[PDB]
């Protein structure tokens, strides 16, 4: 039935975009509720990115000095503050268009899909991993800033990640929406180390289960492995170590093919050891990352929103 | 600054889709106006599928018996019709959610977004190439018949993709929304040959560029070639010839990149002759043809909608 990277129906988000100007800057935010949220850099300049003084920075801004557009619709900014690397713009109306929401914070390997926005307005969506080493493989250009990761539930949208930088290696880092930052990084215009990254095994194994599902099974062999049998070959090849938890996390996707985890990670290990030898599976000649076990379920039995 | 397979955000398609159901089949539809859309074969049973007489099927339902539902919005069917392999239901209520559209039959090449939906409502969203042979390689499930494929202009939504069915190949096979499928395919429970595809050459020497803009330029070498010379060895790896009108609509990233079209025509020479070493481009390991021209202008100017 075929096998994509499927973002979420990004229409309960574009509701929510709107454009924060706060002098020369423009930037995307975020309204729910009469909360207007934004990466608190909006309010430093090309002298300042270096190592802005936040602090110092927001005291010579008032309420007026912050602009905020919904499309065409001018929103009162009546009180403002700081959350860690977010800024809080209270406005005097509540967006009309706020879906149920909760704000939560990702762990590693998840993932959740981006719109990305300039000047408040959409751009596209697509659907991308909080690496292990907390940076996002995304599509930013300038202006970008403030556009939201999320996933959905059934009607209520679950905002994870806020834009807020490119590092000088091309990844991006960012915050949840409380403004605390995934990772080590820090809001000012230096180089800084991401650190070493993993691929995601768990994810990994359920792209393998969801390529069964789908025929492509070129990859099962004859071999078994132990947790950690295939642990000294995961460490050899920059992969998470699997552990019962991840094996658990897999238990429904085992039960739907009738193919055991560690079967599974048998064939995982052949394919990190010898290679593709110039096959391809669910159309991709590498070994994919980004699909979580529940990802592969829902892709796989049509869950609606 | 990344590069990723990116969808239209796709809130204004959202607002138009609604659940069809006729007798015991239940499928999508697209309500636009007072009038909604969906595949003929919403009308035929199990017994019917291998070769349905659509006329005598038709000519037996009557208004009463299609049923609509938006969300929960049970809309009032006034006027029925067969336009090609749709049906074309008038209602009696204009959808309040109706954006700017037009109806488009693309061709063989290029792409667009689609809103995989099931029972009328939204479950993800994904980019996809309609190929050379007039398949999409989608990821669709029973019941996602319906779900629509478009572009956005600026505020306008050009509808060109409505789907009806997989083939026993897993690809996808549908209609514009004029109902006249793309391809030889009919709508009828039979094994269908798609034929020979070939890989969209214009969208590979695209995506070459877009590697290029976002600093992997391993692939450049130090040769040169002819149009000509190049589809000799176009033809020998099913790639489609390359002609002055795809060389002319690469004029504005050669333009940006300062790489002349034959010479990125070189470099994929050497990629198809040689392989990719176990390198890779973009994050892939193989040569990725579903990005045309414009997409890739539109991901690396960040154009908005
Ligand atoms: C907003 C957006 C971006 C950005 N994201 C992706 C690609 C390019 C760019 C420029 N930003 N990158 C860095 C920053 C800085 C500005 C100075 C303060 C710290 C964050 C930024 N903002
Ligand atoms: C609707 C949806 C699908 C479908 N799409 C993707 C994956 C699985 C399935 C079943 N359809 N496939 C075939 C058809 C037929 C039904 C009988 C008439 C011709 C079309 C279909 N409808």
């Amino acid at each position: 039935s075929g096998f994509r990277k499927m973002a979420f129906p990004s229409g309960k988000v574009e509701g929510c975009m709107v454009q924060v100007t706060c002098g020369t800057t423009t930037l995307n935010g975020l309204w729910l509720d009469d909360v207007v949220y934004c990466p608190r850099h909006v309010i430093c300049t090309s002298e300042d990115m270096l190592n802005p003084n936040y602090e110092d920075l927001l005291i010579r801004k008032s309420n007026h000095n912050f602009l905020v557009q919904a499309g065409n619709v001018q929103l009162r900014v009546i009180g403002h503050s700081m959350q860690n690397c977010v800024l809080k713009l209270k406005v005097d109306t509540a967006n009309p268009k706020t879906p149920k929401y909760k704000f939560v914070r990702i762990q590693p390997g998840q993932t959740f899909s981006v719109l990305a926005c300039y000047n408040g307005s959409p751009s596209g969506v697509y659907q991308c991993a909080m690496r292990p080493n907390f940076t996002i493989k995304g599509s930013f250009l300038n202006g970008s800033c403030g556009s939201v990761g999320f996933n959905i539930d059934y009607d209520c949208v679950s905002f994870c990640y806020m834009h807020h930088m490119e590092l000088p290696t091309g990844v991006h880092a960012g915050t949840d929406l409380e403004g605390n930052f995934y990772g080590p990084f820090v809001d000012r215009q230096t180089a800084q180390a991401a650190g070493t990254d993993t691929t995601i095994t768990v994810n990994v194994l359920a792209w393998l289960y969801a390529a069964v599902i789908n025929g492509d099974r070129w990859f099962l062999n004859r071999f078994t492995t132990t947790l950690n049998d295939f642990n000294l070959v995961a460490m050899k090849y920059n992969y998470e170590p699997l552990t019962q938890d991840h094996v658990d996390i897999l238990g429904p996707l085992s039960a739907q093919t009738g193919i055991a985890v560690l079967d599974m990670c048998a064939s995982l290990k052949e394919l990190l050891q010898n290679g593709m030898n110039g096959r391809t599976i669910l159309g991709s000649a590498l070994l994919e990352d980004e699909f979580t076990p529940f990802d592969v379920v829902r892709q796989c039995s049509g869950v609606t929103f």
